[PDB]
């Protein structure tokens, strides 16, 4: 009956919008935020309705803590949304290697390894409900232009994870992703001529997590990028 | 305010389910059906709520008639759903050429040319509302196995249409598709271990047509195929 | 021992270059040309070294005639290169339907149906040698920008053919394609900053037809487009 | 005039075959090998014809040393072939996190970060010749089945690198990849019904490095996998 979602990167941007949208859609929600300042925002907005955890998604025990607190408060987990991520600011391959190397470590630890980490930590509990995973990918999973080679590689790697994990975990667990692009969060033409606000981007996540609307969907990546995967207009 | 959708292939299968789902979601709906028998089914079910047209989607004037009757009854058109299609029954390339040739003509006239035809006929009116197109593609747009070379080629061609038309018609008109697979309609393992009923497949169409949920989506193809694009399990 | 290739679209452009390159590489070559004027060019250049056929690739018996004359002169067929094709001159979807319809018929009859036709006609003989097919696709098989929706759809359909036929005809017959773009033949930026001459584009065909270099390749599409599939620079 | 290639992973498998094939094709060749035992094999085979370096590709200075010794012996560098890589032995996402984490670090440091590292180290010198990069990707860059989620993700990330770097470094430097699959090196059906020996796989690298055959190719990935990207037969 009652559905439960856990969301990383939930202190801002799309993550924060997923918290609102999933709460409005009736879910019980847990959230991982980065710091105290983001924690205060959600406490004030949702009072004690949520289960909140502050920590670094690069730390496995923080991910296990998120799962553990979700189960203890709501009793089970139906969907894990791995969404925390970071940009590379168009870092050029001609830069000093040590600068590339340090950035690579951070991009790949947050945008890829941490997804493995949260999925590992969520897996036992999703197996008990035949739940699902949704990963935030990127237009840069499909097309060039919206990042440097480290960012694009990291997001291509997410696509790999989606296909590989969807295949290995079927039939019990669905694994899908969403590929947003050109939406302001904290320059973006896009063929549809505008940049999306984070709220304008959340519906694909709801579909992929929904047990009714999404029961037949796995391995799938839904672009919501104003046409940017097609090229400059 | 009031939204209006026009659906081909609406007498059966996914098309019929789109008629129900879009009516339940509040749309005014027009429908193209193939024959008298399908027309009687929808008259009995929806009484006079719909605008219905009987004819061959391979005939342009039938497509223009559908648009014309939609406008006259509801005043405008917000979304065209090109969905009529036919299968090739795994026709082998080793068969007599005249057999391949006759089948090719039919598959490509219905699965591709007719989509061009309906979009041409719907275009003036979608331009007046900044509406959208949703096309029914197929798992065979992405992967082999689910048809002969004629079917697969025809569905790859639909993908081409989606990308090409999404790019040309932006920013006013969004153009997207849905790629169902392994759902019974009138053998299908699929990694999720079951065949979907047509009702289980409709939510992606609603998202892509929705002006709120879908305003930032074009060029996109949403697989809903139980994982079949990933391969046999 | 002695290898034999048959090439359509061989009177000009890439086709003509394939005739030269494959002759220089030691193949016996048959060629389908469109008209008398192209026939005179190859007779003068190659004297009687080739087997030449004038006709419309849209006519099955012309394709069977090409195969039949190849076998009778050289005794067997090792590779069929389906290359004849036509452009759509960026025809807009907003044009009068009858104009779109007439153009669609021609683009799809030449760029798709004729490939089915030549493959059907070549198939018996390739099965006797475990030979191969190479199809000319296009950058427009992968990306928008280089044609109207009819051209792009037709070339996406070729990709479908490659995957579908490669899978059905394995293990005996390999089926591959080449996707050229931005090369002058009878405007093209391309990230590599120049337009290729037809001779600069032929090496991928030689690899895919070569029994030594290509024995492990099927289902494959080789872009040779100066980076154009990646987007405008 | 005289062409110079530098190859990592050159002590075995495809790398070793690339050393032979490129030497037979007239190139001057440098090679990075892992250990003393591989170094002895190439010294005995090629005597002092090559420039050889022993070290870990995960160490930047080893990569710079390879470049530096290439230039000092041959004077310039025309092509860098990043080929060193490692498999994940189908490691399951259900395994203990610390086991996944340790393996992830190694797969991604060798299969991705080291490619960034060698390209950074080769870049100054390729810019002086308008040279090229070829990366070894994998069937797992495109399809599931041939590895665990870490391997597949790492190889999807390589594809990202190819597209991203091809776009950023055009027009001076071409960047391409090769995606082998199902070839024994130190179980593999493949639709073509056999596993390739490493020698059977080298021709695509020669084409992508060749200044004549490959001058118009960048952003491209050439599968040579016996059809495995298409699915089980
Ligand atoms: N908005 C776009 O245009 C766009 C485009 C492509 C991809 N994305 C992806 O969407 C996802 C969410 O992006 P957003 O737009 O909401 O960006 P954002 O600027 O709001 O930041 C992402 C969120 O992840 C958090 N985060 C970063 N590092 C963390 C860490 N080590 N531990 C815990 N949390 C951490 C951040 O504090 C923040 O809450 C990302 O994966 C991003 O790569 C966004
Ligand atoms: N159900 C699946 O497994 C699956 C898989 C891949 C693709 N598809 C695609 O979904 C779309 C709808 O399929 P469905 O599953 O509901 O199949 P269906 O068996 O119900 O038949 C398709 C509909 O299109 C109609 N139609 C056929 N030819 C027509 C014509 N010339 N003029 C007017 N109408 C015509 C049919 O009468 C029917 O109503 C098709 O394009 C199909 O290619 C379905
Ligand atoms: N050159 C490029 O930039 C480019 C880009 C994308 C795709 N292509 C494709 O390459 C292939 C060959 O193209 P090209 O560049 O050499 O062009 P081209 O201008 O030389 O013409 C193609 C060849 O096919 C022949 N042909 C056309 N219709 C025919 C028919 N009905 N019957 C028999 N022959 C017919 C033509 O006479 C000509 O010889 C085509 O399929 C084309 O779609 C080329
Ligand atoms: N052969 C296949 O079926 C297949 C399939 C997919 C991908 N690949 C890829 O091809 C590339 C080469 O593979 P192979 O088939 O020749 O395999 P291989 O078993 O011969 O080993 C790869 C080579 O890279 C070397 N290497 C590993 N770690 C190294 C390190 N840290 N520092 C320096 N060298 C190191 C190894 O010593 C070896 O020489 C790899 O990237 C692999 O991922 C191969
Ligand atoms: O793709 C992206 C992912 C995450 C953050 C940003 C961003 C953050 C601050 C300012 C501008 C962009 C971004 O672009
Ligand atoms: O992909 C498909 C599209 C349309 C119809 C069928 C079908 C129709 C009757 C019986 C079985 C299948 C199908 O498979
Ligand atoms: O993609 C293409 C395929 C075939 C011909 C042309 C062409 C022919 C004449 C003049 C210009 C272009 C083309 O662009
Ligand atoms: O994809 C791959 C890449 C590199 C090595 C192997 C391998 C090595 C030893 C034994 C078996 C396989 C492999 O499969």
């Amino acid at each position: 009956n009652q559905q439960v979602v856990s969301i990383t990167g939930a202190g801002s941007g799309i993550g924060l919008e997923l918290v609102r949208s999933f709460k409005l859609a009736g879910y019980c929600v847990s959230a991982l935020v980065r710091n105290e300042e983001q924690e205060a925002l959600l406490c004030n907005e949702f009072k004690d309705a949520l289960e909140i955890v502050v920590g670094d998604v690069r730390d496995h025990a923080t991910n296990e803590k998120l799962i553990k607190q979700t189960i203890d408060r709501f009793g089970h987990l139906d969907c894990f949304i791995a969404n925390a991520g970071i940009w590379d600011y168009m870092l050029n391959i001609e830069e000093p290697w040590e600068k590339i190397s340090s950035s690579f470590d951070e991009i790949f630890d947050i945008n890829v390894k941490s997804y493995f980490s949260g999925i590992s930590a969520a897996l036992p509990e999703l197996k008990k409900t035949n739940g699902s995973v949704v990963m935030t990918a990127s237009v840069s999973s499909h097309a060039v232009g919206g990042g440097g080679s480290c960012y694009i590689a990291s997001k291509h790697a997410v696509l790999g994870m989606v296909k590989a994990l969807a295949y290995e975990l079927a039939p019990e667990i669905r694994v899908n992703a969403v590929s947003p692009g050109g939406t302001v969060t904290s320059k973006g033409l896009t063929p549809l001529g505008f940049a999306a606000k984070p709220e304008d981007v959340v519906a694909p996540y709801l579909l992929l997590a929904s047990r009714k609307q999404g029961k037949f969907i796995t391995g799938t990546v839904i672009s919501i990028d104003g046409g940017m995967a097609l090229g400059r207009k």
